[PDB]
């Protein structure tokens, strides 16, 4: 007989296990897809990042999760808003939690590095990408504002 592949907690990462003889099907949520090798589910779509809410541009071209699971608010256009952390819609989007996002293809964790994808959230002073989060340094005379997110 065959083994219910779902009853495993690795099957199909953000996406609806469906078991089948053999092996089984990786059903994806809405505006998500399921990767080459079939093991998980990625919004794969590309727009634009927001700080506000549709304003205050901070990334331009990444992925919803790039933006949503970092320190975005909105995403894309027609804006749709980030899911907050606490919901499902969180938990689907961001696998690994604040700061992290699956590789595209792979669906593997890794850092999202905010200063390449996201140089909004730094501007006029210099971003270092670290682990699960970044660093942002305004130039001497300058200071960071926390909710423009402009050194001044
Ligand atoms: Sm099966
Ligand atoms: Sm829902
Ligand atoms: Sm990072």
């Amino acid at each position: 007989t065959d083994v219910n592949e779902c009853l495993d907690p690795t099957t199909c990462i953000s996406g609806n296990c469906v078991n089948t003889p053999g092996s089984y099907i990786c059903d994806c949520p809405p505006d998500f897809e399921l990767n080459p090798t079939r093991v998980g589910c990625v919004d794969t779509r590309s727009g634009n990042c927001y700080l506000d809410i549709c304003s205050n541009e901070i990334g331009v071209g990444v992925s919803k999760a790039s933006c949503c699971c970092s320190l975005g608010k909105a995403w894309g256009t027609p804006c749709e808003m980030c899911p907050a952390v606490n919901t499902s819609e969180y938990k689907i989007l961001c696998p690994g939690g604040e700061g992290f996002r699956p590789n595209p293809i792979t669906v593997i964790l890794e850092d999202i590095d905010e200063c390449q994808e996201l140089p909004g959230l730094c501007q006029g002073g210099k971003c270092i990408n670290t682990f699960g989060s970044f660093q942002c340094r305004c130039p001497t005379g300058y200071y960071l504002n926390e909710d423009t997110r402009v050194c001044d």
